[PDB]
């Protein structure tokens, strides 16, 4: 039986409990599969209730134990803490059935990773600035409530109409308070190695995210190149095309010291990052 999942109607017309098919198969029409992996499968679906378009992600295998169930269900809780924000993916409803967790969110466009692969070059700075502003707005929303995304990267930023984008994938989100999972080392803030976790980590990740898409550069997983991006100076070989304004903003975001690194509110207050 399907049960609703929320951390705040735990018990549908298109779904008959007498029928043996699952709630997902009975109340949704799978138009296409947006992605699949160890996390499970993501489908572009049309709801048989209101007809609007949504995206539903389901886990791959049933819950192994209580720890696995609580680990997967924690994403729903983190998504609720974010709340409704124009630059954050909105969660409609979440439910479990047969040890499988389903998350239904609004349908967004392609991820920033897919867009940059298709463009096959450095993104135009006009597109970069808008994506930097929208993600900073999302980060400022999370940071104001004491939340750290910890996985800001092109794959977790989804494009929208008119050059807008939304932040997604809150599985690694933690609430700073008086349980951290491993993140992508290519976008890892330098202080995370020493266990210093704070909202400043997201700003550094977005800095490397923008640096990657604005220069079409592959971020290193480790080594000397990993250090060079974290010593306070930018690599001149790929940052030549960057404008003086964008380069200065990246230097602010890539400050190795968390105490000195600028905040999302401070960056958004700058005139270059104000909505034109
Ligand atoms: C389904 C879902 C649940 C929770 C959550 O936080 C997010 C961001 C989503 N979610 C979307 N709302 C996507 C979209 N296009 O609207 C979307 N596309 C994906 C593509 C790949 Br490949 C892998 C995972 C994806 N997860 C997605």
């Amino acid at each position: 039986q399907p049960r609703r999942v929320s951390f705040r109607s735990e018990t549908s017309p298109g779904y008959d409990p007498s029928r043996p098919e699952s709630f997902f198969q009975q109340s949704f029409q799978r138009l296409s599969r947006l992605g699949h992996g160890s996390y499970g499968e993501v489908f572009k679906v049309r709801s048989k209730e209101d007809g609007r378009l949504y995206a539903v992600k389901r886990s791959m295998s049933p819950f192994r134990g209580p720890k696995d169930r609580a680990r997967k269900l924690a994403e729903v809780g983190s998504h609720e803490k974010v709340g409704q924000h124009p630059c954050c993916v909105r969660l409609e409803q979440a439910w479990e059935e047969g040890g499988i967790l389903y998350l239904q969110t609004e349908l967004c466009g392609p991820s920033l990773q897919q867009h940059c692969e298709a463009w096959g070059a450095s993104l135009p700075e006009a597109q970069v600035w808008g994506y930097l502003r929208d993600t900073l707005l999302a980060l400022a929303h999370l940071h104001s409530q004491g939340l750290v995304h910890l996985d800001v990267k092109p794959a977790n930023i989804f494009l929208g109409p008119r050059g807008r984008c939304k932040l997604g994938d809150f599985g690694l989100l933690v609430e700073l308070g008086t349980e951290v999972q491993e993140g992508d080392p290519r976008y890892m803030a330098p202080e995370l190695l020493q266990g210093s976790y704070g909202t400043a980590a997201d700003v550094f990740s977005l800095g490397l995210t923008i640096l990657e898409v604005a220069c079409n550069m592959e971020l290193p997983h480790g080594g000397e190149g990993w250090q060079q991006l974290r010593q306070g100076y930018l690599p001149p070989e790929f940052t030549a095309g960057l404008s003086s304004e964008l380069r200065s903003v990246l230097v602010m975001m890539l400050e190795p010291d968390p105490k000195l690194r600028a905040t999302a509110e401070a960056l958004l207050a700058l005139p270059v990052l104000r909505q034109p």
